[PDB]
């Protein structure tokens, strides 16, 4: 019998930082996966919070009196002393009962030196995209962080590990009343197909996606393939392929431009050893197990379902946000939405801000071949028939994330002129 220190928090150090490598990154967060051998971290990942270059107090603050109140319903939520706690409680408090827990597993938190991230930070700065760095860098006052599992790994060998990630984005048309009748192509043409277009006068993409979202979500396994086979064809953001959580395909950090003849036959030949098929066939089977795992798993079903609480459109809800923070509205100048009942009116802001979270999110499958000596059955794979071969898979939703109350005049400012544009490039007959 010895005597042991008592129990305390863990800390991560200066020593820690060489043992993650830089993985990707969006908007608010880096993320890093545990190139180191210690059996806590083998398989995982940590999320690390961005800084873009408070209340009546002088200090900081977590959530704004407009969000405390928007969100009061969890008592625990609107608690959060910091980004990492609150994260965690909107996935588990808000998300979780609505999506179920098989597809979600917030993180754990962990605490962070300042020598930590400025190792990071110093880290990564060489493997990021240029305007990334040019507009954040990790936010070194902060001292939390939040580890989870590493979604292109199969198993937390003796074969390869082979995963996709598909940002899908909104899979419905609306039917609101507040359209106004000078927008009613937002009725019958997606949302991501109209922002094509502005994003392409903004050379934010070389060319228009194949990509169509409402085929994706239609419920046709004939019509899931083809969203696949143009996502392959033009990745942009939206779609990429690891091989043992090396990226093969797509962008990094970033989207990327049209699958030309030279990247598709290397792809179709790091594909080897995985799909047992001839040479110029393997891409053709990879897509069809792809789209196999995608409609077989049935995650896009309920998905759907938290992306239709946006009931009235941005252009209805914009008028219960303009009640919420006890402004004159600047849209009408409508005794409708502006005569409810307070709560309603929160009712829909808040069912607005969830939805986005789930336009907003990506979805993770990885694969195990039953090929591999190693490899383990399970009841949720796919049967290849043209290559008599069998893949297990797992499905996680991941970027599950809690969005701004404020950003509801962003997300209006944004629709109105994705709709113009598209309304004049159109007119041009
Ligand atoms: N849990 C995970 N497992 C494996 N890869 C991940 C995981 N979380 C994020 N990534 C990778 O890192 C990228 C950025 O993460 P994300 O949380 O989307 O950042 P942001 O919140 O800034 O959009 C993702 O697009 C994905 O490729
Ligand atoms: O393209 C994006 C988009 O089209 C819509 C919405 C949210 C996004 C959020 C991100 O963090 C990001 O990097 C993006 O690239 C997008
Ligand atoms: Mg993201
Ligand atoms: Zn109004």
């Amino acid at each position: 019998e010895v005597l042991f220190q008592g129990p305390m928090e863990m800390i991560l150090e200066e020593k820690d930082a060489s043992d993650w490598i830089y993985r990707g990154e969006g908007g608010a967060n880096l993320v890093l996966a545990y190139a180191g051998s210690s059996p806590l971290f083998v398989g995982k990942v940590i999320r690390i919070q961005k800084a873009r270059r408070k209340n009546s107090n002088g200090v900081v603050s977590v959530l704004t009196s407009d969000e405390q109140h928007l969100w009061r319903e969890n008592n625990e939520l609107i608690s959060s002393p910091n980004k990492e706690v609150l994260e965690q409680r909107y996935v588990q408090n808000v998300i979780i009962p609505l999506l179920g827990p098989k597809h979600v597993d917030a993180g754990v938190r962990v605490s962070v030196s300042k020598e930590f991230l400025e190792c990071v930070d110093k880290k990564v700065t060489k493997q990021r995209p240029l305007w990334r760095v040019n507009a954040a860098n990790v936010d070194t006052s902060h001292d939390s962080a939040l580890i989870l599992n590493d979604h292109s790994l199969f198993s937390q060998s003796g074969g390869d590990c082979i995963s996709v990630e598909i940002k899908p984005k909104c899979g419905f048309l609306p039917t609101s009343r507040f359209i106004g009748k000078e927008n009613m192509l937002k009725t019958s043409v997606s949302r991501f197909k109209m922002h094509q277009l502005l994003k392409l006068e903004y050379i934010e993409i070389s060319e228009e996606s194949e990509y169509d979202p409402l085929d994706l979500f239609s419920g046709s396994k004939e019509r899931v393939l083809e969203a696949i086979k143009a996502l392959y064809s033009t990745p942009q953001n939206n779609f990429r392929v690891f091989l043992n959580g090396s990226l093969i395909l797509g962008g990094s950090g970033e989207s990327t431009g049209r699958t030309s003849p030279e990247i598709g036959y290397a792809f179709e030949d790091a594909l080897k050893g995985f799909i047992q098929s001839e040479d110029g066939h393997r891409t053709e089977c990879f897509l069809q197990l792809v789209s196999d795992a995608v409609y077989g798993s049935g995650v896009l079903d309920r998905l759907l379902e938290i992306q239709k609480l946006d009931k009235l459109d941005i252009e209805g809800a914009i008028h219960c946000y303009y009640d919420i923070i006890n402004q004159p509205c600047p849209i009408c100048k409508e005794l409708s939405l502006h005569a409810l009942p307070l709560d309603e009116s929160l009712k829909i802001v808040k069912e607005y801000l969830i939805a986005a979270t789930a336009k907003d999110c990506s979805i993770m499958i990885s694969f195990q071949s039953r090929n591999a000596w190693d490899s383990e059955p399970s009841g949720d794979y796919v049967s290849l028939k043209p290559t008599n071969q069998t893949f297990d898979y797992k499905v996680h939703f991941i970027d599950l994330s809690l969005k701004p109350l404020k950003r509801m005049e962003s997300y209006y400012k944004l629709d109105k002129k994705i709709i113009s544009f598209y309304n004049r490039k159109q007119k041009a007959e």
